[PDB]
């Protein structure tokens, strides 16, 4: 396992850059999106939580395909806003209920150091 804490203040540098070997090694969920959405990296643990195949969901759009239940303000709003100021860094529970039983995870929304790419790390709560 990567020795690496959910929250942790300088998480985009620590994850910077990471190949989907290292990802895998992580205690939490982690997603890497670009600015419109598509899903760049989608880590082992992240698949365990949710049900998905992290090789499959790789290259979909997480707020139109994957995730509609993420298309609201609360989620989806508070990542466009974040896209577009250039800065996000938010932490938020959430309900994820999309064809699987209605699971609450607690969410962090980070702008990671590598461009036009973001974070969406996940745990169980
Ligand atoms: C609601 O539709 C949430 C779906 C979902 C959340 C997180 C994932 O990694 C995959 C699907």
């Amino acid at each position: 396992m990567e020795h690496v804490a959910f929250g942790s203040e300088d998480i985009e540098n620590t994850l910077a850059k990471m190949d989907d070997g290292q990802l895998d090694g992580l205690a939490f969920g982690a997603i890497q999106l670009d600015g419109d959405g598509n899903i760049l990296q989608y880590n082992a643990a992240e698949g365990d939580i949710t049900g998905r195949d992290p090789k499959q969901v790789i290259g979909k759009n997480f707020f139109k395909d994957v995730a509609p239940c993420t298309d609201s303000p609360e989620f989806y709003g508070k990542f466009k806003e974040g896209v577009a100021s250039g800065n996000l860094n938010t932490m938020f529970e959430y309900t994820f209920d999309y064809q699987n039983t209605p699971t609450k995870v607690k969410v962090h929304m980070k702008k990671a150091l590598s461009g036009d790419s973001y974070w969406v790390f996940v745990k169980r709560v």
